[PDB]
Order: structure tokens, then sequence, then C-alpha cells
């Protein structure tokens, strides 16, 4: 249930509402029962031909459309006393003036029979009536009753109207609106946001009842950033919070490495020495450039160097953490410099994920120092520098890489090296032992050749060196058919 | 209105109806009035204590919560003819069991007391009143009716119970639903999304009132690519059209060079010559390479070309139309080849926007062909080439650029030539007469003199010379101070 507006409250008067009566003394006349209660009583059921008349007073209507008449009353039984009727008229007239003592019959219009649902033979039995009219359209309105012969106590009579009331809801603010007349009726109430709430991507709506109920909520208003929904209107955020964007979210406390925040705060600012990159959000703590790589290990296994390494102890709360290398060249001379050009990676030294690179194409002999740093997101902000060194020294260049192509029962063999060093390369020279005391040696320029005149299934000892004016291969074991 | 569902209707049966009276003998009876006329009466005004009951058959209650009675009487006048009641008694009783003639008033709950709003004195006047009971729970119920003395005629009695129709609205639907008891009802049904209709970013959804209207749809489903809405349904789109996302729009008719669609088309193919780029929308019409720049000059002012042209006579309907210049050398030796490197151009050559550019650096004499290229965003797509070719020789190579750096009374000049041209000069050679027969020559490697000793507000004619083991500027006035 909604509001009600009371437009006439009989009983609510204690007696000092008068009423006009006709004819003047005959009919309906008000009583007195002492507790004083109140009530317009007629009975003259003896009478043969009675047209008695109630008539309240001029009721100003306001902005009613509907009004609810409710009428408290006794009536007694037509056999318990020894022309007789049960029932009475209500009726109505609308008017712009009040016309005082002069009243009219002719004017008004009939509602209803009004019956009851229990009879007295004297236990005070009051029934209840409820009738309704609508719509109403003049300034105001009269009521009356008729009597034709009936028995009847009259205790109360409440006219109320209803109103669905001013409603705070969603964060938007409802006026108070007059119910409508029509039963079906459901009118469509447009809502306001409250101060800092905002409709975001439905604009909130209600609707107004009959009965003065609001049914069926669309749309919403969302508190906008720095402010969040405490109770039916947004609040700015506490002192430690924030709110960055238009949600129906709460205020965020603030994230690590952050500086407590004022009121309405969107975003907490950053603890000295922390950083955000301009793609973090503003959920996101505060971060720093990580730490060192924690190991790094520079090995130079045959010609080329291996290092590994490990992601920091310290990654400044950041998963963005990419590697790059860098070389210094030292010849133990003591003259120093940075790496020549000649030296290649497996993988492009700035922008690493992986954590190792082989690098070759080295000079021999020569104190080469690795340095791989640690950078993530937040890097480009600060000046400083996360590193590890590592050196190596490599005393072999690059042997030839050599597989078999193909054999039979001979061997045929291939090899390879990086086209750099192709040029130093005089001749390849081809060792093959049986698996003592006598091999047999090959040369040529090119980079495959077929092993003759051989044993069948039988272990070979095979080494390629490259020759100039060198390196040498491991030792291989091949083997022929059978 | 929505839809009634009857569950009696005394007056449709023709009498053919027959329903119990207690007593037995007195009270209600069945009357037919002959063109028949069928309804209950009962008259006895004379005896002193009546209780005459009338009970329908039982009713089948079935889905049905609330149930309306609608019934029509006459009632006579207790003063018409010379223990008397104008008003009768309405009950009702639920049950799962049919109890025929086994029927007892005390179990029958009491609806109203119905009274007439005209009473006849014999005009016929026929009263109507609605009353109405729920929640019903039982299988089925009873109607009764109690006269206590009161002569009624029962003309009419229907019971019906309200529901909201199976609904096609917003291309989803809503299965017919019983209308609530409470009068402030608005139950909420979940509609279903037609077939080919979907919901894309708010879910269908219809409120069932209690006098069986649907109230307030929140939400709607819309037709899917390949489809649109035709009265209350999906339909594939015609031959010729076509709709490319789930909208609340019709097929977009084919857009132009384009090939005639088969039903339900998302997009319509490209006609023989005709392309779309992969950002083009759907909706775009076939485009193709444009035609070339409709015009092209080439013109040799000075030592720079100027190449201006203007833009294809056909577009091949598109706007994003760029040029791009090349250039073959030829020496008129007969011999060709491409541009050298050292030929300069005043934006990059390619990806141009703009209809003019100027080439500088070029060898004199030779024979330079430039040919500028339209292409836009199809251009990819075929291998043809559309473009203009224009020549142009110069003569002179480039003279300095000379400017005064500021004056007196002297004269403070200065100048410049392309770096490229730099090494070319061996020395400068300044000359100045006064505005016949009697210049002043100086000479320098740099690229500023001031000349000395001069008279004051004086037009002189200043030219400066490129010279090698060449090019000279125009003549310039240069003013001195007074
Ligand atoms: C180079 O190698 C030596 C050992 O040979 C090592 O101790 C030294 O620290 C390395 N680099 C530099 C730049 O000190
Ligand atoms: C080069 O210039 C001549 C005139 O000197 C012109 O007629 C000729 O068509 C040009 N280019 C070519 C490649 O034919
Ligand atoms: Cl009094
Ligand atoms: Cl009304
Ligand atoms: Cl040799
Ligand atoms: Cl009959
Ligand atoms: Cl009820
Ligand atoms: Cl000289
Ligand atoms: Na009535
Ligand atoms: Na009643």
């Amino acid at each position: 249930q909604g509001k009600e507006v009371v437009l006439l409250d009989f009983a609510a008067a204690g007696g000092e509402l008068g009423w006009l009566t006709h004819p003047y003394g005959k009919g309906w006349d008000l009583m007195q029962n002492i507790m004083p209660i109140y009530m317009y009583s007629v009975c003259n059921v003896m009478s043969g031909d009675q047209d008695n008349w109630l008539r309240t007073n001029w009721v100003y209507r306001g902005e009613a459309e509907r009004i609810f008449i409710e009428l408290k009353f006794t009536v007694r039984d037509c056999n318990s006393f020894p022309s007789c009727k049960e029932t009475f008229n209500l009726y109505y007239a609308e008017s712009d003036l009040d016309y005082g003592t002069n009243f009219q019959k002719r004017l008004f219009t009939k509602i209803d029979t009004i019956a009851p649902d229990e009879i007295t033979v004297s236990h005070v039995k009051l029934n209840v009536e409820e009738r309704s009219v609508g719509p109403l359209t003049r300034k105001g309105f009269y009521l009356a009753f008729q009597d034709i012969g009936a028995c009847v106590a009259l205790l109360s009579v409440r006219v109320y109207y209803k109103k669905c009331p001013e409603l705070l809801q969603g964060l938007a603010h409802f006026p108070e609106t007059i119910a409508g007349s029509d039963a079906p009726s459901l009118a469509t109430v447009a809502g306001t946001c409250v101060d800092h709430a905002v409709v975001p991507p439905e604009e909130p709506r209600m609707h107004c009842a009959v009965d003065g109920e609001w049914l069926v909520p669309i749309g919403q208003c969302l508190c906008q950033a720095g402010y969040e929904k405490v109770e039916d209107a947004c609040q700015a955020c506490s002192p430690g919070f924030f709110k960055f964007e238009a949600s129906e979210s709460p205020c965020l406390e603030c994230p690590e490495h952050t500086l407590p925040s004022p009121e309405g705060a969107t975003s907490c600012e950053c603890e000295e020495g922390f950083f955000r990159a301009p793609q973090d959000p503003a959920s996101m703590p505060c971060t720093r450039p990580p730490s060192a790589p924690h190991y790094l290990t520079a090995v130079g296994m045959g010609a080329k160097v291996e290092l590994r390494w490990t992601p920091p102890q310290d990654s400044g709360g950041r998963e963005d953490i990419v590697y790059s290398v860098t070389c210094e060249q030292c010849w133990p001379s003591g003259e120093c410099g940075p790496c020549e050009a000649s030296v290649r990676y497996s993988e492009p030294p700035h922008g690493l994920t992986r954590t190792s690179v082989t690098v070759s194409d080295l000079e021999p002999h020569m104190n080469y120092t690795f340095t791989v740093e640690a950078r993530n997101g937040v890097s480009g902000l600060v000046t400083s520098r996360s590193f590890r060194t590592a050196s190596v020294s490599i005393n072999q260049t690059e042997p030839p890489k050599v597989r078999l192509e193909g054999r039979s029962t001979s061997l045929s063999v291939s090899w390879s090296i990086p086209p750099p060093q192709q040029s130093r390369v005089w001749k390849y020279e081809v060792t093959y032992r049986k698996k003592s005391n006598s091999y047999n040696v090959r040369r040529t320029e090119g980079f495959s050749v077929t092993l003759d005149d051989l044993a069948p299934d039988t272990t070979y000892l095979v080494q390629v060196q490259a020759l100039t004016q060198g390196a040498g291969s491991k030792v291989h074991e091949f083997q022929t058919l059978s």
C-alpha cells in the first residue's frame, strides 16, 4: 500500500461537523452516545413514504481523480420490530461552488445501493462498505445518503485518495504522483538521477498504480568516479580509497605502494620510488624496475658461448620482464672495447623473454664480458640499471658440423661451417681410421666427400679439420651397411 | 481486456441445466417464459420465515485462481404488493468431490449481500452485479443463493476467469498465463526469442495483470544476419537484398557493382572486375582501381623540376587515393636507366595525397621522364597500373639562393646551395654594380660576404655565381640605409 490522502473523516471530527438534512425536521439526525460516540441515525420504518437526505459538506477535490468512500454502519432487521427496508442509497454531486443550505437532490448521481452483511436485532455488528468514483473534474463534490425507511445508524464516513509517494530508488528521484482513475492505470514516471549519479551506457522509470504502489523499475543511475552508493545517494570515497569509473561497485581501497588518498579520489598517487605505466589501470599497485637476473652463467661449450640466466629476485611487482644482452672485448694486450659486429646471437639480443642465448663467431683467447640486463614496463621511468656480468674466453674457432648424408657397402659425408668463417678455410681435411696406426686422409675445398672402398658393417673414426694458412671437429663413428 | 474463460453460463444453457433447491418443494423454482426465456424465481414474501437455497452444479476449477461471478436479476418492491426483504445472499463452497444432492448450507461461505440498483413495481429493470472470490485451491466449487423473503427472478449467472493470452511481441513468444488472484499482481513472464532472433548486447519480459492485460514490455529480440522482421517473425532477406548484423533494421538492397543475392544473404558478392578491401563494410559497393591522374605537368623552373597533377577522371568509387612518383634518365648518347639516388623529392615520393612534388638535384641536359601513378585501396588486388608520364630537361645546375642578412650605410649578404652540390663549387663569385660599365667582383669559398664602402640609399645589382673547374643566381636589388 501507498499514500492515502484523507478528504473527509466524520468520526475524526467528534461531532463538531454538521451536515445538511432534507427535510430539516424529520429523517436523519445526529446522535451522541456517552465516552462520546457520534453518529447519524434515521429509523422511521413506520411512516409509509420516506425520502430522507443527508448531505455532507462540500469537499475540496484538489488533485484527486478517483476517490474512495468508506462507510461504517448498522442496519436493524425489518422483522425485528413487530413499509420497511434494510438498505440505503449513496449519491454524489460534483460542483465548483459550495451552495450551502441550498441542496437539490436532482443534481445527485447515484453511486450504489448499500446493503449490510450483518443485521442487528437490538451484539454491535458493524458493517463496512467501500465504493469509489472517478474521474472527478470540478473543484469539489458532495456525498449524500438516502433513506426510504431503513433503521440505520451511520458511524463513519472516510473519503481519501491514493498517491504514489515521493521515492528515492536506484540512485534516482521520483516525484509524488497521483494514482490514476482507471484500474489498468500504470503511469510511467521518469526519474531524476541524484547528484553525482549518471546513466552510463537504460533511463530510470517507475510505474504508478491505482492503489499508489510503484510497480516495475526500469533502468538505474550509477555513482560516478570518486563516488559510491551509500544508502540512497552518492558519497565521496573515504580517505584511503578510490573509484575510477561510474560503476555499481563500492570504492576500492588503495593498492600497494601508494599514497593515502583524500576524499573523492579517482586513483591513489604513487609512493616515492614507485611508478605506473601509461597502460596500467588505477587498480594496479605502484611498481618499480626489477632487480638483476638472479644468476647468470656464461659457458664456452666448444667455439660458441652459452649464456643461461634466471629471473630477478625482485620483479618490482611486474610480469612484463624483458632481457637485453650486450658485450665487451678485452685482449689479455690489456686494451678493451665494444663487441665486434661479427658476433651473432641465437635470438635478437634485446626484448628477450627467454632466459638464455647462444653467442657465436668469437675470436679465440679474447676475454668477452657479457652483461645481461633486466627491464620491466616501468624501466623507462628511472635512469638506474639492473644487470649481471659474466666473462668467457674461447680457444678453438668453429669446427665443421658433420653428418652422414647416406651410406652403403660407402660412407657419404657432409659438413658445414657458418658463412663468415668460410673465407678463412684453405682446405678441409678428412681423416678416417678403422676402430691403431693406419689412417686415410683426403682433402677438399667443398662440403661433402664420399669415403670409398670400405669394409661392410664397420665402425670408422671420422674427423674433419678446417685448415688455414686450424680447428677440427669431434670424432664421429659411422657404420657401413650389411 | 484479455482472455475470459467461462466456467458456467446459466442463460447459455436454455433450461437444460438443473440446479438443486433446498427445500425440494418450496422456494426457488425454474420458470420458463415464452421465444423461451428461462430463470430462477422465488417470491414467498408472505411466509414469515424463509431460508430458501439454490445451489449450482459442481464447477470444475481447472487453473483458475480468482473467479468472477456475474449475476443478472430483478427484485420487486416490498411496498409494491399490499416479513419482506429486497436483497439476497450469495455463497460459495470449495470441494474436491461433487456431492450431488447431498447439500449442506453450513459448508458455504458468504460472498456478499446482493442488492438491486433498480426495483420493479410489476418496465423490465435488469440489475447487474459482479463479485469475485479467490484464491481457490480445491478441484472445484459450488455457488448458492439464499433468499429470506425477497421476490427475485434470477436470469443469468456467469462465472469466468481471466488469462493473459499467448502473445507474439518484440520478436519473442509469451505463453498463455493465468491472471493472479491479488489485485496488485503483476506476474513477470519471460519471453522466448522466435527462430532466427536473438538478444544482442535486455531480455524480453511482459507483466500479466489481474484483468489479463499484458502491461510493461522490457527488452526485445532482434532478427540476426540474413534475416529481417516481417510482421511478428524473422524472414530471409529477399533475393537482391542483404543484412550483415543483428539489428532492428530491414534488409538493405544490394549496393553498386554487385551480383544479385540469393535469399538470406549477409552480403552481396562482387561483380566481375570489382572488389572490396578487407576494411570495407558489406554496405559499401564494389570498387576498382582508379584511372590515371587526369593531367600531369612537368616544368623545369630553374634547376628544379615541378610536377603538378590532377586526380583521376575515374576514382573507381573510392576516396583513399594515393600517388607515387618514379623516374627514368636518358642521355640524348641514347642510353637509358633508372633515376640516380642523388635525386631528391620535396616529400617522400610514395603514399602521396598531395597533387604535386618538387624534384631537385638534377644533371643538366639529361632527359628525365617522370611517371606518376594513382592507386586506391583495391589496387593491390589487380596487376594493372594507372599512370601518366611527363619529360623534362634541365639546363643550369642549382644556383646560390641569396638573401640579405642585414644592412647599413653596408650590405651584408648570405647564400646557400644544397650540400650535395657544395663539393662541386671551387669558389663563389659576387658581382655588384650600381643601378652601366663599372662592376665590382669579390670571391669567397664561404657562404657570406659584407659589401663595404657603399653609397647611402642606393640600389645595387647583386649576383652570386657558383664557380667550378658554372651556375649563377638571379640579379637581386639591395638598398642601403638612410
Ligand atoms: C675479463 O676477464 C678477466 C679474466 O681474464 C676477468 O677477471 C675480468 O674481470 C674480465 N673483465 C673486466 C672488464 O674486468
Ligand atoms: C625523353 O625525351 C624526349 C625528348 O627529348 C621525349 O620525346 C621522349 O619521349 C622521352 N622519353 C622516352 C623514354 O621516350
Ligand atoms: Cl449532540
Ligand atoms: Cl466510477
Ligand atoms: Cl692440398
Ligand atoms: Cl420449464
Ligand atoms: Cl476474495
Ligand atoms: Cl680566385
Ligand atoms: Na449495485
Ligand atoms: Na457487503
